[PDB]
């Protein structure tokens, strides 16, 4: 049997998300292969150990659920080949991490680091494809350069804001314009620009959650989502329709989902993402592809959109985790022996 | 006074490397302002905690120098704020973190995210810098994008290296052919390939360094160096010219030594560096700039480019260490803020 680390909860918006996301895969895991630990981040940035029945307050209550702060600590030990993460006042071995944790942290690269600085195979994008997913300005420039549609835009920092010209933006981009904070990590921070006047508004609270801040045009078509599964070969589920609510199959053409399969996969493989990712674009009347987001810490519980795109595609959400971490341990196999080389 | 966790050394061919500019930062160190604490890693992966006077062993003999593997462990507390570098059998409180581990995970991002997860405010790029412009290939086509001139290139993976065909690289790409692997980790992995018979065992040889190895075509021209400082105003220093052997000042126009360091610094936002790069470009005869490189860790004995080119713009290394604690911690407070807004 092999141990899942399961780190989930973080500094976000989405915690209770993720702590819905923890219950739903703890409840799915194959024991025949599996045995859970788990590991909660508090709201705060701290992490605590907790026992598979007492990891939640008010579990089944979804406007008070939330995590029991056990106070068991955790230490990491840097390049520690074994036990690397550490209580600090002991815990099963760890063979895999899924880490769920949403918030910039979890999102960004950061987590990931740290997990391949402790040497754990772990599920999902790698250090630079969280990191390039993440800044939705390097993404969108990767995804522009591999010749993948995106929404045209232009991006400010505090240090350029400053000397934005609405009349020179509404020229290029037109109206409405869409104005939002690079970093993925929130959906805070995103304003639909009706007027000229509305501008300077949007720019600054867009400024307090990141450095740098995304104007986009307006791109008018449908919404629709695209669960991708996979490292080197990745696999594109069925697409799911959002609604102006999700409808699972999409009601477009086979031949429409599969252009929309084939750009979710070259846009995947462009940022560097492995695991898992859900690609969301908007089909054009006349039917180009225009890519929005690429996501590479989708939803995971039942209700989510990512695994019921799965489920729709004939891959149970068992069946699904249980893939994931083969993913996560094919990649950690291979990285360590090119890791091998060196000296 | 504020205490500076250098932490050096690392599992690379630049081992020692790091070994004697940690010695040499250490001297330079300002007494005034800072406390060193030395953090060394071996050359299997381990941490350990040395005293300034005993870090190294045959520290005056440049083929004998070694580290101190003194077994003296280090533990990281996630999500810690305070003592988030503890010892494993005291250590003083950290405040800013001087990181110099050369080789993939203190180059790639992963030491880097290790520090984010830590809150501990850190020198040089962050995740995204750091990920970035360590995959060359990532980075040619970040470079491409912003319109910067790059190598022209084709990346292979293993599951397309198979299928290369040498014929049509030499049709698209020239001769002779720069074969390398896309992370810049090491230097190890770069053939010249100066016929076509010699292609697949460049191929070969770069895949047992990297999954992705980078084709590129021969840039004819003279090599030059610029040492780049700085945040969100980065400052480029005078030029050095490698000899087919650097020399500083280099032998070239003022105005292309303008030319280069505009274009050093657009090449350095455009990858969204901080603290520190080495931009490394070729000047054409005709003169074009192609950019070859940018390295988000350079040398920082005293012999190394990246002081030496500062040194001659009228920056002393002690002053140079400096400034590069002051953007460390800039850059953490103006972050602090920003992971602040959220929920
Ligand atoms: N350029 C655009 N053109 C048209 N609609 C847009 C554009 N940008 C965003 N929207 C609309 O606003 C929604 C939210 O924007 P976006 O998805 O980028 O932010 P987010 O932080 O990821 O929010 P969410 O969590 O809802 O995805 C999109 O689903 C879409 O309905
Ligand atoms: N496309 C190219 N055209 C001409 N010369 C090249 C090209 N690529 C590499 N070289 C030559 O080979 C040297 C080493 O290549 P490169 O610098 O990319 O690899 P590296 O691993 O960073 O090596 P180093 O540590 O010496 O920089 C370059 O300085 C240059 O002399
Ligand atoms: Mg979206
Ligand atoms: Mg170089």
């Amino acid at each position: 049997k092999i141990r899942v680390g399961l780190i989930f909860g973080g500094k976000s918006a989405e915690h209770e998300v993720s702590l819905q996301s923890a219950r739903n895969i703890l409840d799915a895991l194959d024991p025949q292969r599996f045995e859970p630990v788990l590991i909660g981040i508090d709201k705060q940035g701290q992490w605590h150990v907790n026992d598979p029945d007492s990891f939640l307050l008010h579990a089944d209550d979804p406007a008070r659920i939330a995590l029991h702060r056990s106070g068991r600590g955790v230490a990491l030990l840097p390049g520690a080949q074994q036990q690397q993460l550490r209580p600090i006042q002991a815990l099963a071995q760890i063979d895999v991490v899924f880490p769920i944790v949403h918030g910039t942290l979890g999102e960004d690269g950061s987590l990931q680091g740290l997990l391949r600085m402790a040497n754990l195979p772990f599920v999902g994008s790698g250090v630079l494809g969280s990191a390039v997913a993440m800044d939705k300005d390097m993404a969108k420039r990767v995804l522009r350069d591999a010749r993948l549609a995106v929404a045209p835009f232009v991006c400010f920092d505090r240090h350029t804001a400053a000397h934005a010209d609405v009349d020179t933006l509404i020229a290029q981009l037109g109206l409405p314009l869409f104005v939002k904070p690079a970093n993925q990590g929130s959906s805070v921070g995103v304003s639909q620009v009706r007027t000229a006047d509305a501008f300077a508004a949007a720019l600054a609270l867009a400024l307090a959650y990141d450095h740098k801040v995304l104007v986009e045009a307006a791109v008018a078509g449908r919404e629709i989502e695209c669960a991708v599964l996979g490292n080197a070969v990745p696999h594109a589920s069925v697409c799911g329709e959002v609604v102006v609510e999700i409808v699972i199959p999409a009601d477009i053409d086979a031949q429409t989902q599969q252009r929309i399969q084939q750009i979710a996969v070259q846009a995947y493989q462009a940022l560097g993402c492995a695991g898992m990712a859900r690609v969301d674009v908007f089909l054009c009347a006349d039917g180009r592809i225009v890519i929005n987001e690429v996501n590479t810490l989708p939803g995971f519980t039942r209700i989510s959109v990512y695994p019921k795109l799965w489920q729709a595609s004939g891959l149970d959400y068992r069946g699904l985790i249980t893939r994931l971490i083969e993913l996560a341990l094919e990649r950690h196999t291979d990285d360590q022996l090119l890791r091998s080389a060196v000296e």
